[PDB]
């Protein structure tokens, strides 16, 4: 029992938001929606201590003696985890994807903005409305993709002219839809590593082809 997905979910909302905005030149950190890190930066934490310049009943003692690990090496250095597979290949996974579904289709992008338009005031009501019909067929693989450049897209609609006011909100709009919902799913149909398998692909640039032609069907038969 070690399941979680913490940035599974949130950091992947977050991937294609910004991935999208870099193509325009647009940063996600240019916003953060957060306070500079830890509560909200009241520059009392690192780089400053709290001691004047001296203070006896100190001289840097505290053992300085351990027996290396327990105290210096652990809590710092011990336990070897790698923080697992974030995602990874479902990042990248998501970003070829956005190219599949950029060249057929036109509508169906067009419509779920239309029945939104994002802008100041909007927020996840409308939003989680379209978005429901979006996964109302059964959270399916290519609804996944779709709602990844669905909401990307629109994310960019208003970052596109410096108006993060609102596609922070957009962000956190697809993640309770993709942690409350879209996960549930990806889970009782395999994974995001079996969907990883379907879409995303590393980058054979091969796909059975890519080496001239060989022979159709052979010219004399």
């Amino acid at each position: 029992m070690s399941m979680a997905m913490s940035q599974s979910n949130r950091e992947l909302v977050v991937d294609f938001l910004s991935y999208k905005l870099s193509q325009k030149g647009y940063s996600w950190s240019q916003f953060s929606d957060v306070e500079e890190n830890r509560t909200e930066a009241p520059e009392g934490t690192e780089s400053e201590m709290e001691t004047p310049s001296a203070i006896n009943g100190n001289p840097s003692w505290h053992l300085a003696d351990s027996p290396a690990v327990n105290g210096a090496t652990g809590h710092s250095s011990s336990l070897d985890a790698r923080e697992v597979i974030p995602m990874a290949a479902v990042k990248q996974a998501l970003r070829e994807a956005g190219d599949e579904f950029e060249l057929r289709y036109r509508r169906a992008f067009s419509d779920l903005t239309s029945q939104l338009h994002i802008t100041p005031g909007t927020a996840y009501q409308s939003f989680e409305q379209v978005v429901n019909e979006l996964f109302r067929d059964g959270v399916n693989w290519g609804r996944i993709v779709a709602f990844f450049s669905f909401g990307g897209a629109l994310c960019v609609e208003s970052v596109d002219k410096e108006m993060q006011v609102l596609v922070s909100r957009i962000a956190a709009w697809m993640a309770t839809y993709l942690n409350d919902h879209l996960e549930p799913w990806i889970q009782e149909n395999g994974g995001w590593d079996t969907f990883v398998e379907l879409y995303g692909n590393n980058a054979a640039a091969e796909s059975r082809k890519g080496q001239e032609r060989l022979e159709h069907h052979h010219h004399h038969h």
